[PDB]
């Protein structure tokens, strides 16, 4: 089904956001694992998987609309050297991406691509869930102190 | 544990090959899926997952050796426009990657990093499996013709 | 709960669309069955049941909003005589209905009937799923040939 | 228990036919597998195992008759280069073996070795089973054409 | 995948060794069975199957490397004439086979065929396991005497 | 099977390394247990059992190669008086043993004892896992402080 | 809880006895295994594990009493070359250890360390069980002959 040209541009821009986040969450997780912080490895690894599902949704939607998914252009990763800096970098990316989503969701409504809009609103709800988790972990670091914070990321999560 | 510097560079080279293969296999699968070729979607997607496991092994090895994994630089994808071109692109990529593995395996032996070598030999055996499958599929297109070959990619695989 | 008058007219229009698609998919299914193409019988019969579920939603929403559902006026069916015309007739009908849906969804937003809008977006997502299946089948006929295509519709689908 | 001298010669000849068939069927199976024809791999491999069961009966019978089984002299294999050539080679080998069995069965009756005869008649019934299968596969190639025939050897039989 | 020409020659030599050992172990097992030594029949028959697995590995690797497996030339069998002679012949054949493996494995590393090397090293480990069993049985004959040794081969093994 | 003289000397040296580790990890474990650090008792004891498994492989390999295992000469233990010192002593011993393994793996290749080499490469990957665990614990002491670190060694690990 | 100084010396002496018996029984077990005498491997390996449990008791009791367990000094092993010498070496070692135990038990009673005494009496009962097994086996060699004795150690024990 032939889709709106600018829609496919937005969808590719959003896909680009997800591709960065996949790699960044993935490296961050294995850095936590290498440091022995297995609880952070598990949550960050799962958020890597979650952005991969978002990428999948964007890719399949673009192909349906008869556009060309762009997996070639990788934006800038922000890795960071300790726990606080990694979580902060993930949080910066997530907000940047939420800002892009809000713009695409508004445009999708103006051209009546309501199914693309609905897909994006659901993805936006997922990313605001990641944002909530990231802000909460960062606040905990301040409240309980870095040594206590790291201590309780050693063993794994239910 | 401090690793050999040139070992870390090879590991990052081989990591970069897998990062390209993850994305190429991922897009190829969903193109197959969009065309209704569910058997090809299943196999190509599973090889994307399998290249992700290879990348995970490089990443974790690089960190253990106290190097820095490079997930930022993404090499050139070769997407291709129809089934035969896509399969041939994947094959070209797999042959380039086996070439790098053989050089890396030879070097790792010279500096006595026998665990990095054992890891890479296992990965090379996997990749020769992928090569075997691609060569076999490409030969079958010729043996039974494109229409028959595509027909039997419609329904899924056991 | 009294609803917007123009909303009830849009709902009845959309209901009219589903009523023709129920009948068209039903007859097409049994034509496929009569020809021994049981995989097409199964899929088309199932889409007939789906359009019946959509019609149910319209009927119940119209009665809730204290309007009168119109099941009397039946639009123009396009039956066709062979597989490729039957699928293309079904594709034309779905694109026309997606057109009407996009107009009703935009109007529902302007008079603040957000529940009717939400129900129509979910129906529009279903119809875009039907459109994808129809386009994909029609393309496979061109990719594998009509004789191969008909052959792989003989036996039934998982 | 002392066997008739010429009976042991006949058993060793028949044993030699089975040894050629084991190797020929074995290589043919793995050529089919290499080509992706998993159905042909499965059938030809089982027939290789069937001929091993026949060799086992000859070897055990020869030893019981206090002869010396000959597993040293291997006759001429006829491998063949494509599917039709390979099946025609197996058919020729099977018809040659049936010819030897009939002569041995007639002779066993004349010296009252009725147990060796009964064993050979069962084996001959097996080999006429293999001949039936090969003749049917060769005829199918003619009826449905080589491309369709190879296509339906891709996925596995039940 | 085009393999190294001298690799394929080594693979066919090693395959030749396995084909001799398949037959020798097979016949030896059934001679033990004929003598009522059921425990030796069981082990020797199992070792015949194991050498068949190794032959299968060589055949499939050669075809992958686009060579021609040689199942035609069968080297000399050394049957032997009582229990200890048969075991010594198996041992002599295994030591000859392990000698050839050592040379192929070294050559494979020089031409960077690391997967063929890995396969042969795993086969060599199996062969050193057979050698250990053979050496152990030979030593037992000398410690407990042939009458006691044969007695404990009558009933079967867990 | 007559083994290379030096190979047996390398294997007895590596066996010597394992025998000191068995005793050091054994004593360290029960010292942790006496201090109520049950998580560290659990892990260290397990590593003592793991080195005993390594010792077992060296002993069986040396006897198979017709050497004589030396279990008499016990090298210098480095017990240590507090947790950080004990872990650093284990780390030092593991790095010394890995150094010896690398020399022996190089030598074993030069004389074509590929099965001994394969065994020692597997052991070496196990010891690099032990090294990884030791380095991570020692870094965690730095990052969360000794008091917190000891605290989360009190209760046992999943 | 601070213990009697001479009690800790007795405990370390007794611990030294168990440390040599662990190694001697271990090597003897695998020598039996290398020779194919699996029933003797099983029994001797199990006694090695038993002496390891005794050593554990000594180590934990010494640490409880605030002494320093000595795992560094390893007494003189007597390995031997054949079954009857290996068993007789094991018997001499056990009788020497029973001697030391009897002395330590009498001393523990005089300084009122009744818990250390009770633990040593239970260990002494175990060692008298080992002595009984060794004397009984050695006597069977004389009653049934060495060739019969070795024969009935080939297969494993219930």
């Amino acid at each position: 089904m032939k889709g709106d040209v600018k829609i496919i541009n937005y969808l590719n821009k959003l896909l680009g956001n997800e591709l960065v986040a996949i790699n960044q969450y993935f490296l961050h997780a294995r850095m936590f694992k290498n440091w022995g912080l297995m609880r952070l490895n598990d949550v960050e690894y799962h958020e890597s998987i979650d952005e991969h599902k978002h990428a999948d949704k964007y890719i399949e939607r673009i192909l349906f609309l008869e556009g060309i998914p762009n997996l070639q252009d990788l934006g800038k990763l922000g890795i960071g050297e300790d726990v606080e800096e990694m979580l902060q970098s993930d949080l910066a990316l997530e907000l940047e991406g939420a800002d892009d989503l809000r713009e695409a969701i508004a445009y999708a409504d103006s051209v009546h691509d309501y199914v693309s809009r609905d897909m994006m609103i659901e993805i936006l709800a997922d990313e605001e869930g990641h944002i909530d988790w990231l802000e909460t972990e960062l606040d905990l670091i301040g409240k309980i102190g870095l040594q206590n914070y790291l201590q309780s990321q050693i063993k794994v999560k239910d």
